[PDB]
């Protein structure tokens, strides 16, 4: 039987699963008023992929495909391709292409092109709003807002590069995004598919545990708040090891190399997320070169000492 | 501990020198110019070198605060380190973690937060990493942008790498020069704690490089980008630590569905990898295949051609 381990890794040496920024601190909080129900960094402890998950870093919230554009206006619709230019394929049993947003809100980037031919290239500001009625990426579509109504050619690689989020400053400020809120897959009036299951504490004094970063912002005044359930290199490492679960909880303390001293404790669920023992929102005070460690497997009844 | 690889395929992993997904296998000849990459830059046994950290997402990015340059749209950007903290120039690498190891003009988007509000911003911006004024290993580098009063002083503003341009009036794939490293404190400055450059040693041998297609923002651009490791590689080497019990690793390459050995390569500890092949020669292999450690062998180990 393999034994199971998580990585080495310090937090600031992670990757956020649900943007390509690195991590910065652990976070907890109550989430008993909303639904938590990510779909990027979602993976089981024996490495089984849920979700829109996939295991590149820098390919989270990108999109390749090729645009045409929308006559009388600075839009276009990327008709998309998978990851490696190959058909995508819109009846697989997913929810969206893996990597797609997993979020409400409005996504500011560049989209890039090259010309097959003689190799000319062109980059525009491009935003994305994963809100939008024409948000449609499980059906292959998504439209992009962009600075030009003529540069862009039909028929060739385009690629979004995503940087930051936006909002309103005429509205309500950290009203957007919306990183709790699923986008609607296929569109208006559509109810997504194949959705890795929402996620809660169950067990009493027990908070979800998130590995939170900050997201770039690009113009008016943002909630740049972005919490995952798993860093990336977590994914990547549960994946590759494949190691059998051999209970629902596998026990995890959080230590301090320099002393050997254990920070806390916390539960690593099966399914893919972490709990620990608080009430209330806290940011964690680490030590920078704290990392986590597998203890043991534990069975239904572990109580948690209080974080 | 046993050394080992990643069972990753070549397209589920990552470039080390730009944020980018790796495309394709690629080997060539490198006798008449140096390879010398500070990004993705690893032993087998897990010592960073160069300007090489674990993070994916933040090669070729950079962080501080910026000062406007009167009279015109660009800005300095006094360096931070990546969690933002001071930023120190004695600390014993070439340049801050991260930094780009090629000179050419990377397109990106500087982004930045009012602290007391929450007030944001993002602009269109280039650094010339070949410029007089790009100095990061003493804290400082330009940013062209398409602004002259939008950002503020004393604010977190970030770099977000896009791609690479060329002006499109001179020769075609001219730039960036990837194998040519910028002076990391500016113009007549000499470079420092460089990880070393690499050249196959055996007769009949090439470097065997892990190449991806940057992208093209503006002109005609070589976009070309090979690095000596995945940078899972790099991330999986630095946790294993796993001693090497020669200075040479036989991998395979192998295909899980039929188990035939496409090629064999030598994983060199101080970190690359060589083949057996004269030429240039973009590899077919399939999407599935992926590297496997075999063995530690000689010095004298005659690698079957590829
Ligand atoms: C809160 C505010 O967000 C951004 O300003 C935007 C405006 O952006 C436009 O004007 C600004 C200068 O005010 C700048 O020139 C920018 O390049 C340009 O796009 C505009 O989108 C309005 C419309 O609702 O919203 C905000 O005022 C940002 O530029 C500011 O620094 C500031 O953070
Ligand atoms: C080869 C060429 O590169 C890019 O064009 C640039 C020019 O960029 C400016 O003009 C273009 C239209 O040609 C476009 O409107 C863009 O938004 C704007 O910045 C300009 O920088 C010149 C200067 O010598 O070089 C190129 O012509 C690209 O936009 C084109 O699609 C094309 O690939």
């Amino acid at each position: 039987s393999k034994p199971f381990s998580v990585p080495v890794l310090t937090v600031e040496e992670m990757t956020n699963s649900r943007f390509p920024i690195p991590l910065e601190k652990l976070f907890t909080g109550p989430s008993s008023a909303f639904v938590v129900q990510p779909q990027n960094g979602r993976c089981t402890t024996d490495g089984v992929l849920l979700g829109t998950t996939q295991l590149s870093p820098v390919n989270i919230c990108t999109f390749r495909g090729d645009v045409t554009h929308i006559t009388g206006s600075r839009n276009y619709t990327m008709n998309l391709a998978s990851q490696n230019w190959n058909d995508y394929d819109p009846t697989e049993e997913i929810p969206a292409p893996l990597g797609t947003p997993d979020f409400v809100g409005k996504i500011q980037g560049v989209l890039t092109q090259t010309t097959r031919t003689d190799g000319s290239t062109r980059g525009h500001k491009a935003t994305v709003y994963t809100g939008s009625a024409d948000f449609a990426p499980k059906l292959g579509r998504v439209q992009f807002e962009t600075d030009t109504d003529r540069d862009f050619e039909a028929n060739q690689n385009t690629k979004f590069t995503p940087v930051g989020v936006i909002q309103d400053g005429g509205t309500t400020h950290r009203n957007e995004p919306q990183q709790w809120v699923l986008p609607s897959y296929s569109g208006r009036n559509t109810h997504n598919v194949h959705l890795a299951p929402a996620v809660a504490p169950t067990f009493p004094g027990e908070q979800l545990l998130f590995f939170r970063s900050t997201m770039p912002g690009c113009s008016g005044y943002p909630n740049m708040d972005l919490d995952c359930l798993l860093p990336q290199e977590w994914v990547q490492y549960f994946y590759q090891e494949a190691a059998p679960a051999q209970s629902d909880v596998a026990l995890l303390r959080f230590v301090n190399p320099d002393t050997g001293r254990v920070l806390f404790e916390c539960k690593l669920h099966k399914s893919g997320y972490v709990t620990v023992a608080h009430t209330g929102q806290h940011d964690l005070v680490i030590p920078p070169n704290g990392y986590f460690r597998f203890d043991s497997w534990v069975n239904q009844f572990y109580t948690l000492a209080p974080m």
